[PDB]
């Protein structure tokens, strides 16, 4: 019944004004975690709205309204993999349309699938990774885990379930032709998210950023398409450092979860998931320098408007230089107790 009057709300008391959720909404600089999640599915709407996909593709509004509350309600609540990541991470996308000019480089429908694939990308998130679906022996690794990306095919699978209950295909009036593009950019787009095929693919996002993107490349739009995703994922690392700071307080949240459920089974986790090993300064620079930096660095290459993004990214990365001291106890802790030595 929560759903039901949330639902009437959304659809009959009309979608608010993109500026009236915040004046810096459009910009790189807004933090779309500080928005109270209970504003989340209205501004999923005004972003939908203002970039004119409710209109150019005749999206029908109560379909539209109750696709979005049952993505919501597809989130968990881990600590870093629920609603306010995907959230976040449909915000960097309408700031990437909102700033980049996309649509020098992209369809229409590839841009709106993108954005669609955002708000789905982590569907059903249990805050385990693909490897522990495989150790664990779950549900979602004997359906997929010949198929490698086990979470990444599981979080398409659900956004297809969503589609296919009574009253949410938002897309169910689309040409044959347009609904089977719809879904399988949704499935490379989705499946991008899985940082072993970025890495994947890297070279190939190197090789096109050095020649020069071919708009008439088909191949050149789908490397795009992926490189745009994982910008979008990672976006967090784009804000200013107390986003960051927060957010790698929730990840390794998440991580040490998962590695004290491996250690249960007698298994050694990975030492970014080992709360006995991990050293987060180390871990966040070697993440930051080895993965984040060189992604926003490939944007910035394709679009110059961009360099904010990696400049900020770099910034981030030297702030945990600059923090690593501290995670190194003087004196005596507050407490002034050694107990913790036993
Ligand atoms: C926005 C953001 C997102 C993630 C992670 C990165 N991911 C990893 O696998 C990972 C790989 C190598 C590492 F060194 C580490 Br640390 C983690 C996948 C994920 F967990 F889904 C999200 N991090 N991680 C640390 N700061 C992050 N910021
Ligand atoms: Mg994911
Ligand atoms: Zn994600």
């Amino acid at each position: 019944s929560a759903m039901d009057d949330e639902y009437t709300k959304l659809l009959h008391d009309g979608i608010q004004p993109v500026a009236a959720i915040d004046s810096n909404f459009a910009s790189f600089t807004y933090t779309p975690r500080s928005l109270p999640e209970d504003d989340t599915s209205m501004a999923i709407l005004s972003m939908l709205q203002d970039m004119n996909f409710i209109n150019n593709y005749k999206i029908d509004c109560p379909t539209l309204a109750r696709f979005c509350l049952m993505v919501k309600k597809g989130y968990r609540d881990p600590p870093y993999h629920n609603w306010m990541h995907a959230f976040s991470v449909s915000h960097f996308c309408y700031l990437l349309y909102k700033n980049l000019e996309l649509t020098n480089y992209l369809e229409d429908i590839e841009i709106f699938a993108l954005f669609i694939s955002c708000m789905c990308h982590d569907l059903d998130h249990r805050g385990t990774n693909n490897s522990f679906q495989v150790a664990s022996k779950s549900v979602l690794a004997a359906l997929y885990s010949s198929e490698g990306s086990v979470m990444e095919r599981h979080h398409f699978a659900q956004a297809i379930a969503i589609l296919n209950t009574h009253g949410c295909n938002i897309f169910d009036h689309f040409s044959r032709k347009d609904y089977q593009r719809m879904l399988d950019l949704m499935r490379d787009i989705i499946l991008a998210t899985d940082l072993a095929h970025h890495l994947r693919i890297f070279k190939d996002l190197q090789k096109m950023a050095e020649v020069g993107y071919d708009r008439n490349n088909k191949q050149h739009h789908r490397l795009l398409l992926c490189l745009l995703m994982t910008s979008c994922d990672l976006s967090d690392q784009t804000k200013g450092w107390k986003t960051t700071r927060k957010i790698a307080e929730l990840i390794y949240k998440e991580f040490f979860s998962q590695g004290d459920l491996e250690k249960a089974m007698g298994n050694r986790p990975m030492e970014m998931m080992d709360r006995e090993k991990a050293y987060i300064p180390e871990l966040q620079i070697s993440f930051m320098e080895h993965i984040a930096m060189p992604i926003y660095k490939l944007l910035q290459d394709l679009f110059p408007k961009a360099a904010e993004l990696y400049e900020r990214v770099a910034s981030n990365r030297e702030h945990w230089t600059k923090v690593s001291h501290k995670f190194t106890i003087r004196g005596l802790p507050s407490n002034n107790s050694l107990d913790f030595l036993d």
